[PDB]
């Protein structure tokens, strides 16, 4: 059981950026180089949450004062990867930075910003797609509502 966070970060160019809003996917190092956003295992008497957050640090080198939490997303996926069961928890989190430095551990290669729609062709794994659709989704309601 993992835990995780889909980071994006917002564009505030409207001029020129296509996408007000960029999600970070990391690239797996081994296996056929998967692209999801950062994620990792739960550890005994750890909150879900925590290990998300533990999780983008170790991944991704982002530490928690770079980071806002978004309330009111979460999203479980359950699938079937090489014949083993998988779940993993997401929630969804905005960095403070447009700039904030990714740093890979030897699990990832490389990292992208992209838009939703290149986001989900990357990410290719459909209920990886239907997350990121979702919190997509679910950010432009918010905006609305406070808007």
């Amino acid at each position: 059981r993992a835990c995780g966070l889909i980071i994006f970060r917002r564009c505030l160019i409207p001029k020129v950026d296509n996408n007000a809003i960029e999600f970070l996917l990391l690239q797996a190092s081994d296996g056929i180089h998967h692209w999801t956003p950062p994620k990792g295992h739960v550890e005994p008497g750890e909150d879900d949450l925590e290990t998300a957050l533990r999780a983008t640090q170790e991944e991704a080198g982002i530490e928690a004062g770079q980071l806002t939490i978004i309330e009111g997303f979460k999203r479980e996926l359950n699938y079937v990867a090489r014949n083993k069961p998988k779940t993993v928890i997401y929630w969804l989190a905005e960095v403070k930075d447009y700039d904030v430095e990714i740093r890979l551990s030897h699990e990832h290669q490389a990292y992208r910003w992209l838009g939703l729609e290149e986001a989900c062709q990357l990410a290719q794994f459909k209920e990886m797609k239907a997350a990121l659709q979702e919190g997509h989704q679910f950010l432009c309601s918010i905006e609305a509502l406070e808007h």
